[PDB]
């Protein structure tokens, strides 16, 4: 089963901000979970300059965008190098506490909530439209593994056995009642143009 983690002080804190400000140019969030993947395929790249038998693990890099009207859940899936569970655990790969601290003077002093990838911790602003984040991710050394969460300061880690995927990174979005606007192609569209264009590599969306 299932062990469960306390979020770090910090990156407690920082969710409840998210969560709870007051801020309606929610849909940066998708800005920021492109940008990671992006950084993620990034370094399976340039660890397969050296070596080439690291993309024998699907050697084809790109992100999907996958909504479901039905679960309400949009996700973000990539072909990235993927985390271990040690990663999963330090925030993500990110910097976090270091992050989240340099955010908040940015913060309280004349700087909006857009510019939360620019501390290193874009992931989080997933919680601006969804109440539930399961994270799936497999890298070629280790297994693979489900992280999850619904703030609340916690977060589950799992292995988990429902589909294998080779590697990278799958973020499921459960998305807010209100926020199903995220499932809409013309919104989705909209969005991955005006915020990622220029990302190098290939973003399909998925349609229903
Ligand atoms: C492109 S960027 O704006 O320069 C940037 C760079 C690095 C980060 C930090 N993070 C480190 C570990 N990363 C990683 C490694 N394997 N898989 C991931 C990954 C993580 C998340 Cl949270 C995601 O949504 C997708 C991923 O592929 C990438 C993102 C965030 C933004």
């Amino acid at each position: 089963e299932v062990e469960t983690f306390a979020f770090q002080a910090e990156i407690a804190q920082l969710m409840s901000l998210i969560i709870n400000t007051f801020y309606s140019n929610k849909e940066i969030f998708l800005r920021e979970l492109i940008s990671n993947s992006s950084d993620a395929l990034d370094k399976i790249r340039y660890e397969t300059l050296t070596d080439p038998s690291k993309l024998d693990s699907g050697k084809e890099l790109h992100i999907n965008l996958i909504p479901n009207k039905q679960d309400r859940t949009l996700t973000i899936v990539d072909t990235g190098i993927g985390m271990t569970k040690a990663d999963l655990i330090n925030n993500l790969g990110t910097i976090a506490k270091s992050g989240t601290k340099a955010f908040m003077e940015a913060l309280q002093a004349g700087a909006d909530i857009s510019m939360i990838g620019q501390f290193g911790v874009g992931f989080y602003s997933a919680y601006l439209v969804a109440e539930k984040v399961t994270v799936i991710t497999k890298h070629n050394d280790d297994e693979q593994y489900a992280w999850e969460s619904s703030a609340g300061g916690s977060f589950t880690v799992r292995t988990d056995t429902g589909e294998p995927m080779g590697r990278g990174t799958k973020v499921i979005l459960h998305l807010k009642e209100d926020q199903t606007e995220y499932l809409e192609e013309r919104r989705i569209k909209e969005i991955v143009k005006k915020h990622s264009q220029f990302i190098g590599y290939p973003i399909t969306l998925f349609v229903e």
